[PDB]
């Protein structure tokens, strides 16, 4: 067990190993606290989780970061620096601390103080494909893909970061990245809503403009289907609910517009790639595996440093449990970290 040292800044009680803890963050996940681990070497973000167990739900979630995290080993996505908790037992036990790199700075930071490069949007795409790859191949869905969840380096290298309805309503970014069949309940989902994300975050840093910006739920998906066409018969088979099926029924049918005319002086490549991720069908949309080999990344696709993750069983989505059985699987994880 390592020295812990308690100080107030809400009480954090870490390591010694972390020093010059700086507040940087907080909200109803988390305080954040920015620190030097002297021991790594490494700028961390500790982030002390709120209230982690305090409803089965809020158990569960604790649960599932901690899970979600500790499994990710890939150099585009978060992983797991470290996770404490100060208590010497499984009756102590209540807090929980989660360190990862301190991160730069997100993509929309990245573009307000700068034009990107057909250059970067290629690199900087390929680095989210070859995490999403990563991501997928242990059938973990982001389900939450924009430009605050990429992190870009002062060397353009990019971390998968992250991972309520009045939230998503409105002219809201936290709308305009998803996956029609998801924002509308169309059908269920699978992981090729992320590659959908993808789209829409190319799209943008190729033009410098939100490809979707939707004042509400159905402005944007009037929006989405003036690009890509309304729903053909086969798609509209696959969307179960009838009233949804109904309401697309009575929009006006348009065909596919011309990418070519709309992503004016793109990269042929990268246009031929927008629609192939851009795809309303998500069946029918290309895969991050499939995408990753596609011409527009020539100049970095290797199929031999493109990793595939080991299996992640999350059955325990699947379960019901006590608080303290939610809990004590927490305190489970936290005990067994081996660190990195």
């Amino acid at each position: 067990r390592p020295t812990f040292y308690r100080q107030e800044l809400t009480i954090w009680e870490v390591p010694e190993r972390y020093q010059n803890l700086s507040p940087v963050g907080s909200g109803a996940y988390g305080s954040v606290c920015a620190a030097f681990d002297t021991k790594t070497g490494l700028r961390v973000a500790v982030k002390k989780l709120s209230r982690p167990f305090q409803s089965i739900i809020h158990a569960k979630r604790t649960y599932r970061e901690l899970r979600l995290l500790k499994h990710m080993k890939h150099e585009n996505v978060i992983g797991l620096l470290d996770v404490f908790t100060p208590a010497r037992s499984l009756e102590e036990f209540n807090d929980v601390y989660l360190v990862t790199h301190l991160m730069g700075a997100d993509l929309n930071n990245i573009v307000k103080c700068q034009k990107l490069t057909d250059d970067h949007v290629q690199f900087l795409i390929y680095q989210i494909l070859r995490g999403l790859k990563y991501i997928h191949s242990a059938d973990i869905i982001h389900r939450d893909l924009k430009p605050s969840n990429l992190a870009v380096n002062e060397d353009c290298e990019l971390k998968i970061l992250d991972f309520t309805d009045d939230e998503m309503t409105g002219y809201v970014a936290t709308r305009w990245y998803r996956a029609p069949e998801i924002m509308l309940n169309w059908m269920h989902y699978n992981q090729t809503v992320d590659i959908w994300s993808v789209g829409c975050i190319m799209a943008e840093l190729l033009t410098g403009r939100t490809l979707f910006p939707g004042t509400d739920h159905i402005d944007q998906l009037k929006l989405i289907l003036r690009l890509v066409g309304t729903p053909g018969a086969e798609l509209l088979k696959k969307i179960s609910s009838e009233s949804a099926r109904n309401y697309i029924q009575s929009l006006t049918q348009m065909p596919k517009m011309n990418f070519a005319n709309v992503f004016i002086g793109a990269n042929p490549l990268a246009v031929d790639l927008l629609e192939k991720m851009l795809v309303l069908d998500s069946d029918k949309r290309i895969t991050a595996a499939q995408a990753l080999a596609h011409a527009y990344f020539a100049q970095y696709h290797d199929p031999d440093d493109e990793p595939v993750a080991d299996p992640y069983d999350q059955s325990f989505e699947s379960r019901d449990l006590l608080i303290d059985e939610w809990k004590s699987l927490t305190y489970d994880e936290v005990i067994s970290f081996v660190p990195p």
